[PDB]
């Protein structure tokens, strides 16, 4: 729809921008107010950075993925500099909050309940024939309640034919990303699903860098030997276990989100 018939369009005069909370190459990330009292997260565009059509992509894909585990579009403002204006999560990206002092006091029990909230909210994206290709703990963002929610859908896309192909230029976090999107660029739900089970060393470490002492060049080798992660400081072995199905050689052969899903619950529930 265009701009004036657009549901989320709104006046910028609506805002006011009153913290900054992040700056980088592509724009800038504030807190700030709709119509005086709501809360909201608002992202600008550095003119010129990027393409602006590249910038506002991310909001029509949000405007199709509405759920209660992610994080959701609140409005956009379409005239430069554009604004993409999301719900607001009162305590931040997950990797920073599990550093704090309230972060480090969780039990076992509550990290492993978010781990399924997170599990939920990919089960959702799984269902409706998307992937998201950046999942990693700074990407899942945390509310004033201690619940999780999926954040940041710059990589996200639809997929039509079970399999998104990027570029051979095309770069990832060789830490946090499977083998088969590395190497041949092909990302499907089960590249997903490989992410998640390095979400889940990070949640478990309080945000610790996952393969600890090792380069990226060490990762690779390793991973090719057969190797996978040592076990982190302090995992359950059970969990341990669910992040080694998701680190299947074979994508095929690792698990959905919704198994991920019901078996941390019963995981959290047992504890
Ligand atoms: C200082 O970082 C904080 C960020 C937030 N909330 C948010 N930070 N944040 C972003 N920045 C992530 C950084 C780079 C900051 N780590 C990006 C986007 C797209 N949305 C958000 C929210 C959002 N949707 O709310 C809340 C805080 O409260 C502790 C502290």
């Amino acid at each position: 729809k265009p701009w004036w018939e657009d549901e989320w369009e709104v006046p910028r005069e609506t805002l006011k921008l009153v913290e900054r909370l992040g700056a980088g190459q592509f724009g800038e990330v504030w807190m700030g107010y709709y119509n005086g009292h709501t809360k909201v997260a608002v992202k600008s565009l550095k003119q010129g950075s990027m393409s602006p059509d590249a910038f506002l992509a991310e909001a029509n894909l949000m405007k199709q993925l509405q759920h209660q585990r992610l994080v959701r579009l609140y409005a956009v403002v379409t005239q430069e500099p554009i604004y993409i204006i999301t719900e607001y999560m009162e305590n931040g990206s997950l990797v920073d909050f599990l550093k704090t002092p309230s972060g480090i006091k969780l039990t076992i029990n509550k990290l492993l309940d978010m781990a399924a909230q997170i599990a939920e909210g990919m089960a959702f994206i799984e269902e409706r024939n998307y992937i998201h290709r950046d999942l990693r703990a700074a990407n899942i963002l945390v509310s004033d309640t201690l619940s999780c929610k999926i954040a940041d859908f710059g990589l996200a896309r639809l997929i039509e034919d079970n399999e998104y192909t990027a570029r051979e230029g095309a770069k990832f976090p060789i830490k946090w990303t499977a083998p088969e999107a590395i190497n041949y660029g092909t990302f499907t739900i089960k590249s997903d699903v490989w992410s998640f089970g390095i979400l889940l060393t990070e949640i478990v470490t309080h945000g610790r860098i996952p393969y600890p002492g090792m380069t990226n060049p060490e990762v690779i080798q390793n991973l090719e030997r057969g190797y996978r992660m040592v076990r982190p400081d302090n995992c359950p072995e059970e969990l341990y276990q669910l992040m080694r199905l998701c680190w299947k050689e074979r994508p095929e052969d690792r698990p959905t989100f919704d198994y991920l899903r019901s078996v941390l619950e019963d995981f959290f529930t047992a504890t």
